[PDB]
């Protein structure tokens, strides 16, 4: 079925992107790569993001891509998240620990 969920992204100079979504896919990753949204690497523990809507994070300067769901912590590899209808996600570039 079709689901509709919004995912924003949270740059690093703090300008805020909003993308909507009507889909069908049963997990976060498949709707980010429907459209390009993100790069990422395939490892052990999922998907790791590099680079959202064209900000690719600086490994040198402990910069990395946090996913959550209005604001909540999600456990989860994007590969692993599933998505629900009215759904809203964030990806967030945070600078360390
Ligand atoms: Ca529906
Ligand atoms: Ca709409
Ligand atoms: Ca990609
Ligand atoms: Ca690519
Ligand atoms: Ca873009
Ligand atoms: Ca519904």
């Amino acid at each position: 079925g079709e689901k509709h969920i919004t995912v924003t992204v949270i740059h690093g100079d703090q300008t805020e992107n909003v993308f909507e979504f009507d889909t069908d896919a049963k997990y976060l990753g498949e709707v980010l790569e429907s459209e390009n949204l993100v790069d990422g690497e395939s490892g052990e523990y999922g998907l790791f993001i590099t680079t959202v809507d064209e900000e690719t994070a600086d490994d040198s300067k402990q910069q990395w891509w946090c996913i959550t769901k209005g604001g909540e912590q999600v456990n989860t590899s994007a590969d692993q998240t599933p998505v629900s209808d009215g759904d809203a996600f964030e990806l967030t570039l945070k600078e360390g620990y």
